[PDB]
């Protein structure tokens, strides 16, 4: 047996053995390709007229060998002058077997074509198509920046809040921890301010969802866009302030609403809690420890099947894959969860929400139960997303293997799929869901039932997932309460997002302050990350106090911990296990001070969120909103402006006794001593129970209380 598929598993980042590398080849350029052949004596291409011998031998090595590097062929042709057809032989001692025919062919970049972009005016220059004998696969662009002018914009960044000088690209990818380090993101849009020292700004807004890249050296910014049948580049131009920029962005592609005052309370969460008896243990010692918690998030609650029913919970399989209502459900005494309503009242009763996970995958692995009935239904009813060939599209990803993804880019199917979770919600009452994942779509030629390909509809999938659960509790009268790491551009309208995976490390501390900045410019206003991070390690008491004091001035302040196989020790990120980890008996009474300090900054939060809807405003906000032409600002990417009154400076390194804010233009308090502060460079004392924070004098009287 021998395998061959041109664009292989079309990973984002990185190439199958399987696969044509590149996929379109520059004309002149060789090509490299790969076949999968695990028993074979030997195995040659027939390349045009030639024939070339194949030989023995980005990717982990453990991905590569799930993909057969083992046992994978390759060769590098002779540059592409031409389209050429190609197939490949193998035998094994003398039994032989031939691939089917494959075709390339080489592409060039002209000046010369049909193909347009609109909209960019003068700014636009330099334009040119990607063409071959297929079609005009891309178009590429200039826009005019000037001196001074900054980058800042793209969804969600982690490296940097000015991208100028860098490449980058958006496309929605799931990259596991180090999301800085390796320059991607769970959040991308097209989209990004132009800031400058003089002159007006303004900002562009690519409108595609397919994928884009992005590259700025001297004078220009180079923009390189992935095209479907037609030649046309749209291009947005918006001008003005960054916040009026920021506006003419959201009025095209939407905006948050005002969620409910509660989410600006403490957030708790672990994988491992995985029984109502432990979820109930946690937040009883929340609640003796005297540290405020608003909502807690239960991610293991499910079945670990169809992940929309409680572990343990007995009913009939309905064989035609319909939805469940509450009735349907037992709940046995010596179950995981024996009584969750219970649990849910009395949470509810100490003015705790709860948060249900998620993830857009059904599970093919299992013949039986509700889960394959459901999978069944998803195939003969038209609820999956499906390849080319109209087969369901299978999780090309390590884990669900296989799984289905339901297409939520139409309301059928956002119905159907919703409503398999409708008696949580009604029944349960539950207040929100975890909406994790949605990066799972990998190929052009994916079809969706709206009547997009993947190439396009693939980025898309995270916003309509989010928006599919946002209906779901608006249909059932609450507020659309989804917690996402993955969306794109319209993703600013459902919901609330957080940072995603990784190391408790200060360099991740710093790359999620960036990731929460940037975001935020781009209209994402509910933000949020897991203070000093979920993954390995407990982190030690000074990253996690100083990430908790920080967190506390964020949109969301958050804290979770990674499944670890409910070893001992417990890799919770509670205050009082990191505090016994430690052996600091610093934590817990300083995390409780940040807390508490946070409960009484929630009307300020809520009002300010208000506004920021209002006026787009951003309500973690990058200096450059509202001191544009103070050129020092640049020198102090991670400050920000919670709201309009306070600016927050998070100590962000190990072993600081002191700290130093840059003040914009006007009149400063600082919070701690109430004390005036002049404008300017200002340093003071960071003992682990203060993070540098500063008042506009003139509103210090209402927000004197909240740090009395």
């Amino acid at each position: 047996m021998i395998k061959h598929r041109p664009h292989g598993i079309e990973h984002p980042y990185a190439v199958s053995p399987d696969q044509r590398v590149p996929v379109l080849p520059l004309a002149g350029e060789p090509v490299l390709l790969g076949v999968v052949a695990p028993e074979a004596d030997r195995v040659v291409c027939e390349w045009g007229t030639l024939e070339l011998p194949l030989s023995a031998t980005h990717l982990s090595e453990a991905q590569a060998k799930s993909l057969g590097a083992d046992g994978a062929w390759s060769v590098q042709t002779p540059p592409l002058a031409e389209p050429v057809k190609y197939r490949f032989h193998a035998h094994r001692g003398g039994a032989a077997e031939s691939t089917e025919w494959f075709e390339v062919s080489p592409a060039v970049w002209t000046a010369d074509g049909v193909g347009e972009v609109r909209g960019g005016g003068e700014r636009v220059r330099g334009v040119e198509w990607l063409v071959s004998s297929q079609g005009v696969h891309r178009g590429r662009f200039r826009l005019q920046l000037q001196d001074g002018d900054r980058l800042v914009g793209f969804g969600e960044r982690y490296d940097a809040l000015d991208q100028r000088g860098r490449e980058l690209d958006a496309v929605v990818f799931e990259q596991y921890k180090a999301q800085g380090v390796h320059g991607r993101t769970y959040l991308p849009m097209p989209f990004a301010h132009v800031v400058g020292a003089d002159g007006n700004g303004w900002g562009f807004h690519v409108r595609t969802s397919r994928r884009t890249w992005y590259s700025s050296a001297g004078n220009e910014l180079t923009v390189e866009v992935a095209l479907g049948d037609e030649p046309v580049v749209d291009l947005a131009i918006y001008e003005g302030d960054p916040a009026t920029v920021l506006t003419g962005f959201l009025d095209e592609v939407g905006r948050a609403e005002e969620l409910p005052g509660w989410v600006f309370r403490l957030w708790a969460s672990g994988n491992e809690w995985n029984t109502q008896q432990l979820v109930t243990a946690r937040m009883d010692t929340h609640r003796d420890l005297a540290i405020p918690v608003g909502a807690v998030v239960i991610e293991a609650w499910s079945d670990e099947q169809g992940i929309t029913i409680w572990r343990d919970a007995v009913y009939a399989v309905t064989e035609d894959g319909s939805a469940h209502r509450a009735e349907d459900f037992s709940y046995r005494p010596d179950g995981a969860w024996p009584d969750p309503k219970a649990m849910i009242d009395e949470l509810h009763a100490r003015g705790i929400k709860v948060i249900l996970w998620q993830i857009p995958l059904q599970k093919t692995e299992f013949s039986t139960g509700q889960v394959a009935a459901d999978a069944a239904a998803m195939v003969r009813d038209g609820h999956a997303v499906l390849e080319a060939d109209g087969t369901a599209y299978r999780n090309r990803g390590w884990w669900f293997p296989q799984a289905l993804m339901p297409d939520l880019s139409v309301q059928r199917t956002r119905d159907w799929w919703t409503e398999k979770r409708r008696y949580l919600v009604e029944h349960f009452d539950v207040d929100g869901f975890k909406t994790a994942g949605g990066e799972h779509a990998w190929g052009h030629d994916l079809v969706y039932a709206d009547g997009r390909k993947g190439d396009e509809g693939n980025n898309l999938y995270p916003v309509h997932y989010a928006r599919a659960f946002g209906d779901l509790l608006r249909s059932a009268g609450k507020a659309p309460v989804t917690f996402s790491r993955a969306g794109f551009t319209g993703s600013q309208a459902h919901g609330i997002f957080w940072a995603g995976d990784e190391d408790s490390t200060w360099q991740a501390f710093r790359s999620s302050v960036t990731a929460g900045l940037t975001a935020a410019s781009c209209g994402i206003v509910y933000w949020g990350w897991d203070l000093a991070g979920f993954s390995g390690p407990v982190p030690d008491a000074e990253l996690y106090l100083r990430a908790a004091a920080a967190s506390a001035f964020m949109p969301i302040m958050q804290y979770h911990s990674e499944f670890n196989h409910h070893q001992l020790p417990l890799r919770d990120r509670t205050p009082w296990h990191v505090a016994e980890t430690t052996g600091d008996d610093r934590v817990v009474p300083l995390f409780r001070r940040f807390a508490t300090l946070r409960e009484s900054l929630v009307p300020y939060l809520t009002e300010q969120a208000a506004r920021t809807i209002a006026t787009d405003r951003p309500l973690m906000r990058p200096l450059f909103f509202d001191h544009e032409n103070d050129p020092e600002i640049w020198n102090h990417p991670y400050q920000y402006l919670l709201g309009d009154e306070l600016l927050i400076n998070p100590v962000l390194e190990p072993g600081a006794t002191t700290w130093t804010t840059y003040l914009p233009a006007g009149e400063w308090i600082d919070v701690w001593t109430g004390d005036r502060v002049p404008s300017g460079l200002v340093t003071r004392d960071v003992p682990l129970e203060v993070v540098p924070v500063y008042c506009r004098a003139s509103r210090w009287s209402e927000l004197q209380p909240v740090f009395s």
